């Protein structure tokens, strides 16, 4: 049965909060993320090593560095002019390989689950909150080391405020080496979460966004036009709720189109939406044990008691909380409000 009583934060699922930093975007982008990377290489390698492996192990022919490090000078040219100097500025203060914070960069979203949840209250307003996972790639492969990678991913965890000299463009939950941002939300406009879908992977390799809409998108409407007909690398699902009230909708892309675009209707009964990592129409398979217990944890919530509270409640009950969850974010569009909490799941705890 669900939790209750878990806000604020407090006890053995709480490993502490978030840190914030400034990320200026006058500074030279060369410059943005040299503060946040100190002291951070180390950690940094960890993950990177991880991703390699992973990647080795899920295709034994080649070796993923070789290939990306091989093809890096077109990748280069392919980035926008901003990501590439970030991301030199990041190689250089941590002292690691451009084509590793390159490689890091680009594969870091197909080591992601994530539960997102908009939510309506009667008043009309909405909630936007997420539980972020690490570790698991494509959804459900991991290695003995999975569980040590996640731990040392946390301390990277970090809350940005992206400035324009003293003026707050977007907020983010990030990571410290990673430029992107897969949780960000424009104060008093729209929220925005992207969860991984799988159906993809060989397309990056085969190659071989959230960050311009809150940049610079300037409302609801126009994210989402760019985020239902923009191209895209991978499949996703696109989580957007705004400050209007019924301002929510859950995207469910492919390289090129928008499968499904599906919008809340409090008038109708719909007062939320929980997305995970599969089709929301299609059932889940034994894997997919996440958004169940949301939504049933949710319905005995009822809209009428939805808060930060209750949602805290909701994304700390077991499996939607879970071993290698890293943080709980929660988001208030409309009044501002931008929390993340780094978490644990002591034992007994499934992995995810
Ligand atoms: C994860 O496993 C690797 C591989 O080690 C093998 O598998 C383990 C389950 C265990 O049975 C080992 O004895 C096996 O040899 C571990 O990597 C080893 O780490 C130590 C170094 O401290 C040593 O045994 C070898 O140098 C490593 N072997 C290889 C092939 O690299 C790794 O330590 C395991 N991770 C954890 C967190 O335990
Ligand atoms: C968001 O928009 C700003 C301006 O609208 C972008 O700044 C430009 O970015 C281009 C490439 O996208 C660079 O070549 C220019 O140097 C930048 N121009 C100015 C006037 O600053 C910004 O890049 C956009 N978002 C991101 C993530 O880059």
């Amino acid at each position: 049965d669900c939790r209750k009583s878990t806000y604020p934060p407090s006890g053995p699922t709480y490993r502490g909060p978030v840190p914030w930093y400034t990320i200026n975007l006058d500074l030279p982008p060369y410059k943005r993320w040299h503060e946040l990377m100190v002291d951070k290489a180390p950690a940094l390698k960890v993950i990177v090593n991880y991703l390699k492996n992973m990647i080795n192990a899920f295709e034994p022919s080649g070796k993923i560095v070789q290939l990306v490090d091989q093809k890096l000078p077109g990748l280069l040219g392919s980035f926008p002019g901003p990501f590439e100097e970030e991301m030199k500025g990041i190689a250089a203060v941590t002292e690691i390989p451009l084509g590793e914070i390159i490689l890091f960069n680009i594969f870091y979203e197909f080591f992601t689950i994530a539960t997102s949840i908009i939510t309506e209250d009667k008043e009309g307003h909405l909630l936007h909150a997420r539980n972020m996972d690490f570790g698991v790639f494509l959804g459900w492969n991991v290695n003995n080391n999975t569980w040590v990678v996640t731990e040392e991913l946390k301390p990277l965890t970090v809350n940005l405020d992206f400035q324009r000299n003293s003026k707050t463009v977007f907020k983010a939950a990030g990571f410290a080496g990673y430029v992107g941002m897969l949780t960000g939300f424009k104060p008093g406009l729209f929220s925005l979460t992207l969860n991984e879908r799988f159906s993809g992977f060989m397309g990056v390799i085969e190659w071989i966004i959230i960050r311009s809409v809150l940049e610079n998108s300037t409302s609801y409407e126009e994210a989402k036009t760019i985020l239902t007909k923009s191209k895209i690398l991978a499949p996703a699902y696109f989580i957007l709720g705004g400050s209007k009230s019924g301002e929510g909708c859950v995207i469910t892309r492919d390289r090129v189109q928008s499968l499904d675009i599906y919008e809340l209707d409090p008038k109708q009964g719909i007062w939320y939406v929980v997305q995970t990592n599969y089709d929301r129409w299609k059932n889940p398979f034994f894997l997919d044990n996440r958004r169940t217990p949301a939504k049933m944890c949710l319905n005995r919530t009822t809209q009428e008691n939805i808060s930060f509270a209750t949602m805290y409640d909701v994304l700390s009950t077991k499996p939607v909380l879970n071993k290698l969850t890293v943080y709980t974010a929660l988001i208030d569009v409309t009044k501002g409000q931008f929390e993340t909490y780094l978490r644990d799941c002591p034992d007994p705890c499934i992995g995810w």
